């Protein structure tokens, strides 16, 4: 697991995005659905929309990005002791919306973009690499459940 500094520089640039959960949560998305397009085919809401422009109207979009980012800072904040907040999260992954592990990469190679895209001075060399392991342990700990919830992912 990560030390305690990599978890301070994980929580310090994660209080930025509590300022803006909404704002942080589109761009997340848009920068996901616009790098892998075949990402935004699980999204039955609005897998339809095509451009940037339309991502950014979308309030349905801007709501989901919103449970997103809310859930995971929940799960950031627990430290790695997050088994309780990750249970629901791999359950609803590997039946109703059969995520795999590859498109959870994916959007976590996105949260790091938009994290150094926006908080730079929060968010140096050592800081991404914290949080690049929270992320990974995030995805390893839901692979282990999606194996025992049935979903090869
Ligand atoms: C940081 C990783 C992620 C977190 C914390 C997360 C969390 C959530 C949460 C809290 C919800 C709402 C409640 C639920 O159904 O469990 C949700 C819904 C959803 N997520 Fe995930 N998610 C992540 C990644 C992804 C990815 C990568 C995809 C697809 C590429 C995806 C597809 C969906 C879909 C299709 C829904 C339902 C959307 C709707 O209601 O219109 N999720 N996610």
């Amino acid at each position: 697991g990560l030390s305690d500094g990599e978890w301070q520089q994980v929580l310090n640039v994660w209080g930025k995005v509590e300022a803006d959960i909404a704002g942080h949560g589109q761009e997340v998305l848009i920068r996901l659905f616009t790098g892998h397009p075949e990402t935004l085919e699980k999204f039955d809401k609005f897998k339809h929309l095509k451009t940037e422009a339309e991502m950014k109207a979308s309030e349905d979009l801007k709501k989901v990005g919103t449970r997103v980012l809310t859930a995971l800072g929940g799960i950031l904040k627990k430290k790695g002791h997050h088994e309780a907040e990750l249970k629901p999260l791999a359950q609803s992954h590997a039946t109703k919306h059969k995520i795999p592990i590859k498109y959870l990469e994916f959007i976590s190679d996105a949260i790091i973009h938009v994290l150094h895209s926006k908080h730079p001075g929060d968010f140096g060399a050592d800081a991404q690499g914290a949080m690049t392991k929270a992320l990974e342990l995030f995805r390893n700990d839901i692979a282990a459940k999606y194996k025992e919830l049935g979903f090869q992912g």
